[PDB]
DNA sequence: TAGCACCGCTTAAACGCACGTACGCGCTGTCCCCCGCGTTTTAACCGCCAAGGGGATTACTCCCTAGTCTCCAGGCACGTGTCAGATATATACATCCTGTGCA
């Protein structure tokens, strides 16, 4: 689980790489209204 | 022609040995500062927010530069002559001996 996904939101940061790598069975993405947010960031969540 | 070798005097630098003394080491007590450790503070990066500047590399294009052969005539190097210095030895008395005439 990742709390307050909006922090995730920069797929260029080096956090969101290494996250992407970390094995997992199952993932959640928790965060006050993403949609607020520009479209490119709702991509980079989902391809997340 | 500069190094090698043997001659063979002349010191003097090495050496053995003697005495002592002041230096190095063993041990002392002291005390202060720098380690082992705990708590606070600072320096640094991530991500924000994505660039423009200007720098090093790369190439083309003359052209000027001194690599080249060559003559001219020299100024620099190899040597001998001259001048000076350090060494050598007479001298004008210096430092004295010694028979003998004088007090």
């Amino acid at each position: 689980v990742l709390d307050e996904a909006h922090n995730i939101k920069n797929f260029r940061s080096t956090r969101w790489q290494a996250l992407l790598n970390f094995n997992t069975q199952r993932r959640l993405l928790l965060t006050g209204t993403p949609l607020q947010n520009n479209l490119a960031e709702l991509w980079s969540l989902l391809y997340f």
